[PDB]
């Protein structure tokens, strides 16, 4: 329960503190030569930070939507080898890939083979989404250092550091979700395989 609740808490505090930050940036977008130069650089930094934060937010939101649909998959046809096999029997792979990968005489062994294939494909989809998330995060995260180097009072800095800590927390939580999907698939594959060997043991006798 801590998982779901903690994810929602992390999300909320991230969104609120992010909106606060954007407000404070806005505020400076509103309100000697070296003075002009410095203030202009502060503005440029603000623009860059705004972009960076925008990308981070878009990535988090993509991940959460994905978690929704992916949770739907793991509650239906990926919750048991039973349902995986039933799903594959109703929705078989293309005849091409079928005979390329699982050209087997035994039609039960064919289902098991297609089941493993399907698991591998979902695995691949998830690793791909995770890699995209990690890349967006790593590419854009350090963009928050402006928020500290341009801080003035120790308090203001502290609050910015906390903000960043919250971003890192939320990314950590999302990562945990991705990795657990893959683990659940690993376990599913082992039960599927053990089920197959139980089938062979019962069949020979």
């Amino acid at each position: 329960e801590d998982i779901t609740s903690g994810l929602k808490q992390l999300d909320s505090t991230y969104q609120e503190t992010n909106q606060q930050v954007l407000k404070n940036l806005d505020e400076i977008f509103s309100t000697n030569e070296m003075g002009e130069e410095d203030a202009l650089n502060i503005k440029k930094a603000a623009i860059a930070l705004r972009g960076d934060l925008a990308l981070l937010k878009a990535n988090f939101e993509a991940n959460e939507l994905f978690f929704i649909s992916e949770d739907v998959i793991f509650k239906t046809y990926m919750s048991s080898p039973e349902l995986l096999l039933t799903y594959m029997k109703i929705n078989p792979l293309d005849q091409n890939t079928a005979e390329q990968q699982c050209g087997i005489s035994d039609k039960v062994l064919v289902l098991y083979c297609e089941g493993k294939l399907k698991i591998e494909q979902e695995k691949q989809n998830i690793r791909e989404r995770l890699e995209t998330s990690l890349k967006a995060y790593q590419s854009n995260i350090g963009g928050t250092a402006s928020l500290i180097t341009a801080s003035q009072t120790l308090v203001e800095s502290l609050k910015n550091k906390n903000f960043i800590k919250g971003i890192r927390k939320l990314m950590l939580a999302h990562n945990k979700v991705f990795l657990n999907y893959l683990e659940e698939l690993d376990a599913l594959e082992r039960s599927l395989e053990q089920s197959k060997r139980q089938y062979l043991q019962e069949r020979q006798s």
